[PDB]
């Protein structure tokens, strides 16, 4: 299945809370919509999602309409734009 982070109002700022009440299953897509030139999507670990520090290597991903199929297991998305992790533009998921 797909879902589309943030509803209509997209990839977004103060969106943690997107995720609350859903239910993943690996294999399923998380469909980001948003502007490049203002935001971006970084898969990141628990570490880097609590401090918004991005690891090393960690995968960006600019193209605006990005569709993301998901690991068995927790996965971990911010947005690194300068005070975007640090407004809420995070998200944590758990695919069953
Ligand atoms: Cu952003």
């Amino acid at each position: 299945a797909v879902y589309v982070v943030g509803g209509s109002g997209g990839w977004t700022f103060n969106t943690e809370s997107w995720p609350k009440g859903k239910r993943f299953r690996a294999g399923d897509i998380l469909l980001f919509n948003y502007n490049p030139s203002m935001h971006n999507v970084v898969v990141v670990n628990q570490g880097g999602f609590s401090t918004c520090n991005t690891p090393a290597g960690a995968k960006v991903y600019t193209s605006g309409r990005d569709q993301i199929k998901l690991p068995k297991g927790q996965s971990y998305f911010i947005c690194n734009f300068p005070g975007h992790c640090q407004s809420g533009m995070k998200i944590a998921v758990n695919a069953l």
